[PDB]
């Protein structure tokens, strides 16, 4: 019955965020094709429109007059269940150039992704003005949301760059109680922030009125995007100790090295030579502090062979953050020459702004930075 | 759980093929590395042995000395789960070249794939000297899979082309019951033949005694294999009454247009204009069936963006049948100029000849072959 499961398009914050991971997922960025603001909020008040359908589901509409396209793509046949189904917008550094008059309110934070040092960034799959991410218990849905959403818009939305990917069935069925493994066999963000603390996620994740930020961007939070391609072959010819010794804890459990539970956290002034878990390790790099938290929500991808004859596979990593400063571009500059670097190849993704929620079926996305 | 489901490696023939469609799909085309005949018996008794395994699942080879790479990936955690899994290993043109001496036992229709008149086929995802379909219920089940193989091959295969599939939950519970939808939103195999009809199957999908064929051939399948680009901004802007005119059928029944039920066959010789069932629509062109059936089982695949822009989703197009040339070589030329040819773009995929089955623990793929 998983398929009449819903979640909340409307309120304070958007859906997907905070929400516990679907087992399907999709990031898609769009070129804007709105000539002015007035399009634009055209463009907003439509999105509202659709993803508030599509989350609550519904019968799928009909087509009574055959000359016309049909209303639904009709993949999932007659009945359009939600599925868990939660669409997050967020918005590019560059929808605030001269197009729409938003550059006075941009986001403090709100950059172009430029490369670090181990990046392999690839134009095709970098950027966007607006980026959704769709999720929900199975691909049909998802693919279904997005050929609707690119229906009713082909004035407006032109598709940048796109990636589906996922997580494994029981880990989403645990509702956030168990890690998933990731594609090189490793727990995946076993240290996240408590999503359900809602006190916590008020500093760590949400942008709140204390911050310098323009008003509009309360209620959102900044997202940080990252596309990035597993060497698995070659992962998986690497002895099971350097495995482990990259990562900074135990393949089987998730522990950190030298400690016995998942979650435990490691002294590092017991080991400052780093001869329990290294000083070039994942774990271990990422933290030496105290303000530098934030959610990861990411998903593994699988798709064909690379151009030199390799397995394309890999991790669509998504966080979100009150501040992108102080969270992700910290974080990875702190992270900048770590072992897992010989593994890994960052190709794509981007920043960008989570729109705050829409507040109710009177409100659509966007409203407060629109009419400042 | 379903992760506990198992199908049968052993057998008269292969599973995968009249097995009724699992949710999760790779195809997974190789270049063969063996030296010689013997390399490559070396291989076949190795793909033997990780498949009787994998399919039938067990816990997860261990690594008691860690200076070696794991023995598994550790991508399923510490049990492996037999999830229904299906790996259906066939051969191509290529392997009967010098190699291995094995050109004169070479299946008399077997063939490299060449275009068809709509075709644009791009080298770097067609033919290979083997090949493997593998069908799990989720698809943590077929990577898992496919990079044991890998790793117990990195001598022996290398990987040429990949691509990984799906059909929906709803129809994957039916155990072959309730007809998969496709990315067009048609009903996908209506007009397939009865896979439980042993005979019919004889007839239909088994190389048998009475061909002219080489004995080691009996008991395994001609393979037609075709990767197939919707155009589906496009198709989503057409009429229904012109979708459903390109099919000839009903889109939510599956009917063919004029009659009452999924399953109805039409009388042509009452419509020689084709005004009711237009004479090029892809299930008129198809049948005038008789010797020319064949068991399709294809899947839908959603990647990225196509170098045009546009979305990059299809089928995995997959058929079976006794003789390569009565069953897909005939229909694929029946439909040349079909009205359908405007939305679709085959770009890959290749012919083979699937196995026989392995009998028995004491068998391997191709005794019958590498003998003489």
């Amino acid at each position: 019955d998983a398929r009449n499961e819903k979640q909340p398009f409307y309120g304070e914050h958007q859906a997907g965020i905070l929400t516990p991971q679907q087992a399907a997922m999709m990031l898609v960025a769009f070129d804007v094709l709105a000539s002015d603001k007035a399009d634009l909020e055209r463009l907003f008040r439509l999105l509202t429109q659709r993803f508030a359908f599509l989350t609550q589901g519904g019968a799928a509409p009909e087509t009574p007059n055959p000359r016309l396209p049909p209303l639904d793509s009709g993949i999932l046949g007659g009945y359009i269940a939600p599925d868990n189904l939660t669409i997050t917008l967020s918005v590019g550094h560059s929808l605030f150039d001269e197009r729409f008059g938003l550059a006075p309110q941009m986001p403090k934070k709100l950059q172009k992704m430029t490369r670090f040092p181990n990046d392999s960034l690839d134009a095709a799959l970098c950027h966007g003005d607006v980026l959704l991410q769709i999720c929900a218990n199975t691909q049909d849905t998802v693919i279904h949301a997005l050929r609707d959403i690119i229906k009713h818009t082909p004035d407006l939305l032109s598709v940048r760059w796109k990636r589906e990917g996922f997580i494994s069935d029981h880990a989403a069925r645990s509702k956030g109680k168990e890690t998933p493994i990731n594609l090189l066999g490793f727990k995946d963000g076993t240290a996240n922030p408590d999503s359900q603390n809602d006190k916590l996620m008020q500093k760590v994740v949400w942008v709140t009125a204390d911050q310098q930020e323009p008003a509009w961007t309360i209620g959102g939070s900044y997202q940080a995007v990252r596309l990035i391609q597993f060497r698995v072959e070659f992962w998986d010819r690497t002895p099971l100790k350097e495995q482990q010794t990259i990562f900074g804890r135990d393949k089987q459990t998730g522990a950190p090295l030298g400690m016995q539970h998942e979650h435990d956290v490691p002294d590092y002034a017991s080991d400052p030579e780093g001869k329990v878990i290294a000083l070039d390790s994942h774990i271990r790099l990422a933290n030496p502090s105290e303000s530098s938290l934030m959610l990861r929500r990411g998903y593994s991808y699988s798709l064909g062979v690379t151009n030199s004859g390799q397995l394309d596979m890999g991790l669509l990593f998504v966080c979100y953050q009150h501040d992108l400063e102080k969270g992700f571009l910290t974080v990875q500059k702190r992270l900048n020459g770590e072992a897992l670097e010989e593994y890994v190849k960052p190709i794509g993704g981007g920043y960008f702004f989570a729109l705050p929620g829409v507040k109710d079926a009177n409100d659509y996305f966007g409203s407060a930075l629109l009419r400042v």
